[PDB]
């Protein structure tokens, strides 16, 4: 795999968005796998609905939090709709999929990458975007503003994100909290300090689709 990569300049990564107030993160950070995963296979980008995942998902709890992996399971298990058919309203509400004619897109599976091990996740970013999970309680990664971020962070997770790239002495995470946090609304994190956590507990539990 390649000393960088960075799925936005391979149009796999639509416009950062804002979850709110809700705690939605964990629906935010699955659609980013599914848009991504979308590109790879088929050429197009396209951008999918967190709210269907947010009012569908029976495994998770809405505003309250949620699961990766159960969103995923549902978008192989049944499909998506475009956001545009299924927009974000930033509130639970009841599953509307029914309603809302055929599925835009569907998935075949969901994988887990080996959890704390650096180099499986860099690996799996090589192949496409993954859903992971961070520490973001912490007011310094609250204040994130730029540069590659070491800390100070502990490792209780506690919030959902994407991977969608890394360099030699980073990994590059898509962040849903509006396009005036941080890099533009992403966060390159530090890698390579022998952690096994990963810095902010990065490595913790990662997901992403399998679309044949
Ligand atoms: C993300 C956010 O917007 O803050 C959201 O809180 C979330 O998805 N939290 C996850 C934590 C990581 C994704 C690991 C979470 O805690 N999920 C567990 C489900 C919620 C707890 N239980 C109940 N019954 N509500």
């Amino acid at each position: 795999i390649p000393e960088y990569v960075d799925w936005r300049q391979k149009g796999a990564v639509t416009p950062v968005k804002n979850q709110g107030s809700c705690g939605s993160c964990w629906a935010f950070s699955a659609v980013v796998t599914i848009e991504g995963i979308i590109k790879i296979r088929t050429g197009n980008l396209n951008e999918y609905s967190e709210q269907e995942l947010l009012d569908c998902d029976r495994r998770s709890y809405g505003c309250n939090g949620g699961y990766p992996w159960s969103a995923l399971q549902l978008v192989a298990q049944y499909g998506i709709h475009y956001r545009n058919t299924y927009p974000y309203e930033g509130v639970q509400r009841y599953c509307r999929s029914r309603e809302k004619g055929p599925y835009a897109a569907k998935t075949d599976g969901v994988r887990q990458v080996q959890p704390y091990n650096e180099g499986a996740l860099l690996y799996s970013i090589a192949n496409q975007p993954v859903s992971v999970v961070l520490e973001a309680a912490g007011k310094d990664f609250q204040l994130y503003r730029g540069g590659i971020f070491v800390g100070p962070c502990g490792n209780k997770v506690d919030h959902a994100v994407a991977a969608v790239g890394y360099g030699p002495n980073y990994i590059l995470i898509k962040n849903s909290w509006g396009t005036g946090w941080g890099e533009n609304g992403y966060i390159r994190i530090k890698r390579g300090t022998g952690n096994s956590y990963g810095v902010c507990g990065l490595y913790t539990s990662s997901f992403y689709p399998v679309k044949n």
